[PDB]
C-alpha cells in the first residue's frame, strides 16, 4: 500500500477533472495531467483552498506529499492574465 492523493480540478466553466496520484509523484506529473486536458501550467493557475495558493508556482520537482497536496484536494483553474 502507498499514500494516494485524490485531486479534483475545477475548470473555469465548472466541470471537474479527476485523477488519483501517488503521493510520491512529483508535482510535474499533476502539471502534465492538466496540460493533457487543455489547461497547462503556464496558462492557468491552480488555486487551492485557504490559505490560497497557486500550486503552479511551486517547485515542480517536489512530491505531492512535500507540497501538502494530500490526501484530498480540490483545485480551481483560473486563466493567467
Amino acid at each position: 500500500m502507498e499514500p494516494v492523493s485524490k485531486l479534483r480540478i475545477r475548470t473555469p466553466s465548472g466541470e471537474f477533472l479527476e485523477r488519483r496520484f501517488l503521493a510520491s509523484n512529483k508535482l510535474q506529473i499533476v502539471f502534465d495531467f492538466v496540460a493533457s486536458k487543455g489547461f497547462p501550467w503556464d496558462e492557468y493557475k491552480l488555486l487551492s483552498t485557504f490559505p490560497r495558493r497557486d500550486v503552479t508556482q511551486l517547485d515542480p520537482n517536489k512530491s505531492l506529499l512535500e507540497v501538502k497536496l494530500f490526501p484530498q484536494e480540490t483545485l480551481f483553474l483560473e486563466a493567467k492574465e
